[PDB]
């Protein structure tokens, strides 16, 4: 039915104002030395991206969240995480 073992994880990048682009995006990590090994996505309003490992990820994040700036507005960068879902029941054991 519906099922999937945890894997490949990305990030999610807010405080992206409405005129940033995907070119912006791929221009920026690359020009602070961090190329992405992976998928790039741009939302309006926020965008996501796939990092190679965890110590590039939190790398990047300390390069780049708090660190770049981008149409006057700091990006801020994290891990996309969720973990967000109600429950109706209790447990044992």
């Amino acid at each position: 039915g519906s099922s999937g073992s945890s894997g490949m994880n990305k990030l999610y990048i807010g405080n992206l104002s409405p005129a940033v682009t995907a070119d912006d995006l791929r221009q920026l990590f690359g020009d602070r030395k961090l190329p992405l090994a992976g998928q790039v996505l741009l939302k309006s309003g926020y965008a996501f991206v796939d990092y190679p490992d965890q110590n590039w990820a939190i790398r990047a994040i300390e390069t780049l969240s708090g660190k770049v700036e981008l149409h006057g507005k700091i990006m801020e960068v994290d891990y996309s995480v969720s973990k967000k879902l109600r429950s109706s029941g209790p447990s044992s054991g």
